[PDB]
């Protein structure tokens, strides 16, 4: 196996987590930006 990174550009500034969509970081950022 010779993969490299996913490409994804859309990144967490708190997490490793990245996404493929702005949203679908958006939505994770929500999490991130406010709680209870
Ligand atoms: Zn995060």
């Amino acid at each position: 196996g010779s993969s490299g990174s996913s490409g994804k550009p859309y990144k967490c500034p708190q997490c490793s987590y990245a996404s493929a969509i702005k949203a679908n970081l958006n939505v994770h950022l929500r999490k991130h930006t406010g709680e209870k």
